[PDB]
């Protein structure tokens, strides 16, 4: 894919979401662009948002499961504005993969880039086998954004979306973007 011209006065931010499988990358691309949940045909998801009365299109890139069985491409993080680093709250072993992505982001995308971690499923919490804590920490030391989110009921995915665009727009406006 490749993004047109920006009409003057407005912005688009190119985001990305990385993470191991099945961490729920796609159902919070989804829940956030058309707000729908149905356990993706596409490049990418678009949407309008209004970030200090401005009018910002998010348009958020789908890794397509190439993360299942391969690296992903170098395309895929080019350009980037803001990126969702995910793990799944249930399942440890996406924490412990962290690192990597985040360290793969870094070297594939701008410096600038703006990366709120995400620790999703949080609507399973009887199956919690990463304590929230252990997200905040990590985002902490790794200079992140941190929450947690359910894609599922749609808790805190505008927000994780929204935030990570309102501190895009910010950096922008100090030029330190
Ligand atoms: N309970 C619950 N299930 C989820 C959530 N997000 C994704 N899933 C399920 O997790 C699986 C993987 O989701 P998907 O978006 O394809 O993950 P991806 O491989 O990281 O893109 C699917 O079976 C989803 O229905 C969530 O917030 N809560
Ligand atoms: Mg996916």
């Amino acid at each position: 894919h490749s993004s047109g011209l920006v009409p003057r006065g407005s912005y688009l931010f190119k985001y990305i979401i990385i993470g191991d499988t099945g961490v729920g990358k796609s159902c919070l691309l989804l829940q956030f662009t058309d707000k729908r949940f149905q356990p993706i045909g596409v490049e990418f998801g678009a949407r309008m948002v209004n970030i200090d009365g401005k009018q910002i299109k998010l348009q958020i890139w789908d890794t397509a499961g190439q993360e299942s069985f391969r690296s992903i491409t170098r395309s895929y993080y080019r350009g980037a504005a803001g990126a969702l680093l995910v793990y799944d709250i249930t399942r440890r072993e996406t924490f412990n993969h962290l690192t990597s992505w985040l360290e793969d982001a870094r070297q594939h995308s701008s410096s600038n880039m703006v990366i709120m971690l995400i620790g999703n499923k949080s609507d399973l919490e009887s199956r919690r086998d990463v304590k929230r804590e252990e997200g905040e920490a990590f985002a902490r030391e790794h200079g992140l954004i941190f929450m947690e989110t359910s894609a599922k009921t749609a808790c805190n995915v505008e927000e994780a979306f929204i935030n990570t665009a309102k501190e895009i727009y910010r950096k922008i406006q100090q030029g330190l973007f």
